């Protein structure tokens, strides 16, 4: 089972804790009390429902910077997806040019301005936490790392449903955070321990964060990179929104050396 972190919990060594247990035995978490306005969160909801139904020929214009970044249209290797989104989520720059392209209202753009902001300070907050659990120096590691937003427009017919919509999978990057479908489930990750899944259902208000393949090459493989997938559970539409937190681009991740020790070889 997931557990559920509360971010207002009074005490910094007991929260801290909380998080690094989670993300070392299940590699993902929910959050409570995280700070991100909930009427941030659903009017991103709102805007990331109306941008899906921009003209196609506009969508297109959503150009990758990193492969994969960028529109995709659903295709023969998975049918039921589609998806929006821009690298260096943390640059307004960056931020705007999606909205260009997107040709998205004023109204909407900074709806996307702020939800940036607030998601990527979520997650810079989390990450640091993270650091704080351990005891490291290096409690700013991550400063320079850059993030990437993407939203997605799962479409499941009958035929869908009983099976699955996306295949079981790890997420590449450090930390995502994951703004799930309010009133449509299926998320499952798998426990490494056991081998089974266990579902990872769209509490309101909640949001949802799981730890990546560069979390566990940091940590020396203390964190772990859940794997998950999305199961189709009845036959609707689904939105859900991610922001990933990075490795570094420019050098290559390896760890903080208080990880690697005797009982601790490196990977
Ligand atoms: O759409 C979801 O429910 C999860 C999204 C996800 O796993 C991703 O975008 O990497
Ligand atoms: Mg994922």
């Amino acid at each position: 089972m997931i557990p559920t972190i509360d971010l207002e919990e009074v005490s910094d060594k007991i929260l801290n804790q909380k998080i690094r247990e989670a993300s070392e035995r299940w590699g993902c978490f929910r959050v409570i009390n995280h700070g991100v306005s909930l009427s941030l969160m659903a009017e991103m909801k709102k805007t990331v429902i109306d941008l899906f139904q921009r003209p196609y020929e506009v969508k297109v214009r959503n150009t990758d910077v990193l492969l994969g970044s960028g529109y995709r249209a659903p295709n023969e290797i998975n049918p039921y997806y589609e998806a929006l989104g821009l690298y260096d989520m943390a640059s307004p720059h960056a931020v705007n040019t999606f909205c260009d392209q997107l040709e998205a209202s004023a109204d909407q753009r900074e709806i996307m301005v702020k939800y940036a902001k607030a998601i990527n300070g979520l997650a810079t907050d989390l990450a640091r936490k993270l650091a704080e659990s351990y005891g490291l120096v290096e409690t700013d590691f991550f400063k320079e790392w850059p993030s990437q937003f993407r939203i997605n427009k799962y479409h499941f017919k009958p035929e869908t449903v009983g099976k699955l919509g996306v295949q079981l999978h790890t997420d590449s990057g450090f930390l995502t955070i994951l703004q799930d479908d309010e009133n449509v489930g299926g998320l499952e990750a798998m426990d490494n321990s056991s081998g089974t899944f266990f579902p990872i259902d769209p509490l309101p208000n909640t949001l949802a964060i799981n730890l990546g393949d560069m979390a566990t090459i940091w940590s020396n493989g203390r964190l772990c990179n859940v794997k998950h997938r999305v199961q189709c559970k009845e036959a609707t539409m689904r939105y859900s929104i991610a922001s990933f937190l990075l490795g570094p681009m420019d050098t290559d991740l390896e760890p903080p050396s208080e990880f690697v020790d005797a009982e601790h070889p490196r990977l």
